[PDB]
RNA sequence: ACGAGAACGCAGCACCAGCUGUCCAACCUGAAGAAGA
């Protein structure tokens, strides 16, 4: 319902636990561009999964 | 009828006394009980 999701603090924020997220567990949007991190990270699910 | 006869090279004696197989040294280094859609 509120789903508030603020941002832009300080880098106040640690994702910690179970449930985070597969983007949490992997260092690949953060070194690549939206199209190539976005093919390399369904290239390596679809083997997965 | 032998320069010969008889005669233990034998007796007692601890290879023994003192002395640390000791000194120094992290079983240590890195790792999300975690993710589809």
């Amino acid at each position: 319902f509120a789903l508030d999701q603020p941002s832009q603090n300080q880098g106040e924020i640690i994702y910690i636990g179970g449930g985070a997220g597969f983007v949490s567990k992997t260092l690949h949007y953060k070194s690549k561009n939206r199209d190539q991190a976005r093919n390399d990270s369904f290239d390596i699910l679809k083997q997965l999964f």
